[PDB]
């Protein structure tokens, strides 16, 4: 499975070194934390990432979905998209799936469509409809929910195995992390890291590496 | 009237305590759109919405009327019903209007008797009957249809005046957006507005529209 590891614009440059150093893969901008959203701040955060070998997930997470409204969101999918390895958007934000699928399709780029829920892990039918929903809208479907014991971590991937395809699968919390390391084996191709942990279940970049190594020899 | 904002279970609280900083006077729980529909999660949350002063709209919309099917739906209104202050039901969800006329009633609550029509805004006759209809089962009409011209907002306005009593109006759609303010000189009762779809109005500027228009 590929790391990824979410930053926003603050000490970027040297976050990306480290990030580059102890063996991310990917690094997510994650635009809706970011005190800039200019289409050339965010393009030449992109371009330095690609700079330093590494691919990028461009999100502007919506404020319904854990992130903050962004005026020029939609501009700089547009501009931008063409431009990052990845781009995820919310399933909830239907406006922009099939204009963003079109946009990354034919740049050879991929889509990540996302489903966010901080409280709980959803009812099996939930689980599988954001799952074929990803697929109808041609995307790569992520979802990441809070467990609130270790039977929501089980459910969640074997619930996910009913859908098939390559999927991003997340057990946010303490009861979820060994979700983060799992879940390649229940299809799961991207695990996010933080770059020590500073919430609950997070697993930092280093420790995922070697982990990946021990137990899948990359 | 009155000002309404549908909201789900996602960021519940912060949610509830910016429609009720921005002046809405009602809550409408979409339970239907909701992850969690258990007795236990949706009581909290009515709750929720009392507890910053504010009037509740328990709705579990149907699949047919563009919700979803809610296993423990008539759990939800038995057990609900007599705590909201309003309660929203299908006038297609025929088998439950007499059961929650009675458990509305008996609580002294109001019931919202609704139709929904995403496609467009029907014949006269449709508008007249579904408002007759819901009268005749003891609740607050509830007409929400796509206007796809002026003249169905029009239309949908001045044939309600045919049929009196307390209802609420709706033209939805980019056409309509003037029926989400001027509905309520023609007897609807209600408007709802996003909290922050073609048409919507979000919540803070109703609230300004609202005392613009409208005699102290």
């Amino acid at each position: 499975m590929l790391i990824a590891v979410p930053l926003d614009d603050t000490n970027f440059s040297e976050n990306l070194k480290k990030a580059k150093e102890k063996g991310a893969d990917i690094v997510e901008l994650r635009v809706d934390q970011f005190s800039d959203t200019s289409l050339n701040y965010v393009k030449e955060k992109l371009e330095e990432v690609h700079s330093q070998g590494l691919k990028t997930i461009l999100t502007i997470r919506s404020p319904e979905e854990g992130g903050r409204e962004v005026k020029n969101r939609e501009e700089l999918f547009e501009e931008l998209s063409p431009l990052s390895d990845y781009t995820d958007i919310e399933l909830s934000s239907r406006g922009l799936l099939v204009k963003l699928y079109n946009i990354t399709k034919e740049a050879g780029k991929k889509l990540i469509i996302s489903y966010h829920n901080f409280e709980l892990t959803p009812p099996n039918w939930i689980i599988r409809e954001v799952l074929r929903e990803g697929y109808r809208y041609g995307g790569i479907p992520k979802i990441a929910v809070k467990a609130n014991s270790y039977e929501d971590v089980a459910r969640l991937l074997c619930i996910s195995r009913q859908v098939e395809g390559e999927k991003i699968l997340i057990s946010m919390g303490d009861y979820g992390k060994i979700s983060r390391l799992a879940g390649y084996v229940f299809g799961s191709v991207i695990t996010y890291c933080s770059l020590k942990a500073f919430a609950p279940g997070q697993i930092p970049l280093e420790e995922m590496v070697e982990l990946r190594k021990k137990f899948y020899r990359l």
